[PDB]
């Protein structure tokens, strides 16, 4: 199971880890991807997860988009987890660098409540431009299921833990 996590609340855990390496190790039922509405996994967490699947995630995603159209900001879809997990929950947090509504971050985290346990990154953090301290706060105040957060950056992980209220 998940090891080396710091417990933040009854259901939220956090670790300084590369979510790709964490997924390859744990092979959780659900790994969350920091997706965009087009499921174009170019960079950040999405680029890294997709590269770990040898682009199989992108091939599956393009078929999903061809059939269903784009996701909504704040929405999600469940696809295969490939070699990383049973499933990948592609969740679209608002991208403040694209001028999207930060208020949709709570709606994005609500998708996690449909899964009893998840390995996840902080939504809208990194290249999505939101404040990761705010993302962690929204996560702990929204998600009720068991979420294991992987924070790639050690300095950000330390800042998140040391400032956690
Ligand atoms: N590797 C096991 C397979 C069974 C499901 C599961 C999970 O939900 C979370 C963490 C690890 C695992």
């Amino acid at each position: 199971s998940f090891s080396g996590y710091l417990k933040l609340t009854d259901n939220v855990y956090i670790k300084n880890a590369d979510i790709v390496e964490e997924a390859k190790k744990v092979k959780p039922t659900v790994v969350v991807n920091a997706a965009n509405v087009y499921l174009k996994h170019g960079g950040g967490v999405a680029g890294a997860l997709n590269k770990a699947t040898n682009n199989a995630m992108q091939v599956e995603s393009d078929d999903y988009i061809a059939t269903n159209g784009p996701l909504k900001v704040g929405g999600s879809c469940v696809l295969s987890g490939h070699n990383l997990a049973k499933h990948c929950l592609h969740v679209v947090g608002p991208n403040v660098n694209k001028g999207e509504d930060i208020q949709l971050l709570k709606s994005a985290y609500e998708n996690f409540n449909q899964h009893e346990v998840l390995l996840a990154p902080l939504l809208s953090a990194g290249i999505f431009g939101a404040d990761p301290i705010h993302s962690l706060r929204v996560c702990v105040d929204t998600v009720r299921t068991n979420v294991y957060l992987a924070v790639f950056d050690k300095n950000l992980y330390d800042k998140l833990v040391s400032s956690f209220l």
